[PDB]
């Protein structure tokens, strides 16, 4: 598979920032990943998001997987919404 390409550093904002863990498509969800996981870096504001933009709606998708990067790619989220 793909691994996180370095192309473009972004943040994200709004279900924009989710909507890539609900992709068929596991390697651009990977290459993006690079830029939007920068979300999950962030405690307040930016991780809080997550769970309301639908993460956990996402994450459904994704747990279909084909590739096994994508565990960790999928848990990333998961691990940093649930309260723990």
């Amino acid at each position: 598979g793909n691994e996180q390409i370095q192309a473009v550093i972004d943040a994200g904002a709004l279900p924009a920032l989710v909507q890539l863990l609900s992709s068929p498509n596991e390697q651009i969800l990977q290459e993006a990943l690079w830029a939007l996981s920068n979300i999950a870096s962030g405690g307040n504001e930016q991780k809080q998001a997550v769970k309301e933009a639908g993460a956990l709606e996402k994450l459904e998708q994704l747990q279909s997987h084909e590739n096994e990067k994508i565990q960790k790619e999928a848990q990333e989220a998961l691990e940093k919404l649930q309260s723990h």
